[PDB]
């Protein structure tokens, strides 16, 4: 997960779980009339990489598993990424995001139950998507750390660069790599790519069709909310993935926000082994616990930051 060559005196923790694999309904709206229809499951993700007594960044990852009878489409959701800049940085953020995102995405160890002591088995195929966002925000995981002298905030260009940087490097080799810049013309979004060769304009999912069959809806994400609406105002049997495309340009996140971006890339056909990788895997409510003890931490304040670690420390 974490190379000894960036740093290894044991001055660095890591804070890493999972929830337990859990079945839930596709984030893609599946037709009731279609066959093969795929078993869901949802692993949720947290990192945080801990210097002595306080937090330095976080990174929340949701993997999708639809399964099918021959094959995987595995989704990986980058949702949050944050620093807290108490300390002046030792280590560039970015050295640490993409090899732990590379091991989120390549993880193949889940104990997944049957669908209704027995573990159900998966195919060995995998198709594999690598979905983010890029929007900057003063904060995401850390409350107030945007007050903190440390804490470097990319504009909307930097942090798609940054993220852009972090993408390629992990993802060398699979089938595409997309970049949409809503409301960019497509001069303005090439530039941004214009020094990687494996990238281009536009999106991965399916092209033609109903938005709702083709994008998955996932949670706290600028597109997802957009879909959202389109759902509840059931303009879905209607609006075609081109049109939602269209539309998402002229949405309050994307006009008026800065640089608001869209990455998708794609590996087709990877033959996987099941690995068992013992981690710490932990309940929804427990993970979900332990994020509302995070929103209510003041992160400009090392009291408060290190009472937390050390709480944290005494549980598991
Ligand atoms: C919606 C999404 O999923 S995207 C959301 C992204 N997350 C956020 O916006 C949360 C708020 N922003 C942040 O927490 C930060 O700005 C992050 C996470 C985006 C990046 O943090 P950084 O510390 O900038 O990462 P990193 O350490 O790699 O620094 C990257 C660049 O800024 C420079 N930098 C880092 N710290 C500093 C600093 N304190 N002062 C000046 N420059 C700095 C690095 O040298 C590097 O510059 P280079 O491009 O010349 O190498």
């Amino acid at each position: 997960m974490l190379p000894p060559d960036i740093l290894q005196n044991g001055e660095f923790e890591t804070i890493y779980f999972q929830t337990n694999p859990t079945y839930i309904k596709s984030p893609i709206h599946i037709p009731k009339s279609t066959i093969g229809k795929p078993d869901t499951v949802k692993i949720r993700h947290f990192f945080a990489l801990l210097h002595q007594d306080l937090v330095v960044l976080g990174l929340e990852v949701f993997v999708y598993l639809q399964i099918y009878s021959d094959f995987v489409e595995k989704y990986v959701y980058v949702s949050k990424c944050d620093t807290v800049g108490l300390e002046k940085s030792t280590i560039k953020i970015g050295k640490v995001i993409g090899p732990v995102l590379q091991y989120i995405i390549n993880y193949n160890g889940y104990k997944i139950k049957m669908k209704n002591i027995e573990y159900r088995t998966l195919p060995k195929t995998q198709n594999l998507r690598l979905c983010v966002f890029t929007k900057p925000a003063k904060e995401y995981l850390f409350p107030n750390s945007a007050k903190n002298p440390y804490k470097n905030l990319l504009n909307g260009q930097s942090l798609l660069r940054w993220w852009i940087s972090i993408i390629d490097s992990i993802t060398k080799g699979w089938n595409n790599h997309k970049l949409m810049i809503p409301g960019a013309d497509k001069w303005a979004t090439r530039k941004f790519i214009e020094k990687y060769s494996d990238w281009s304009e536009g999106h991965i999912f399916k092209k033609d069709g109903l938005a709702v069959q083709a994008i998955p809806l996932f949670p706290d994400d600028p597109k997802g909310r957009f879909l959202e609406l389109v759902i509840v105002e059931c303009r879905y049997g209607k609006m075609t993935v081109s049109r939602f495309y269209q539309e998402l340009a002229y949405r309050q996140e994307f006009l008026l926000g800065d640089c608001v971006s869209l990455i998708g890339c794609c590996k087709e056909n990877l033959e996987v082994t099941y690995h068992d990788d013992l981690v710490s895997t932990v309940t929804i409510s427990e993970y979900k616990e332990f994020m509302n003890l995070l929103k209510l931490v003041d992160f400009s304040d090392r009291v408060e930051v290190s009472n937390f670690v050390s709480n944290y420390r005494k549980s598991k």
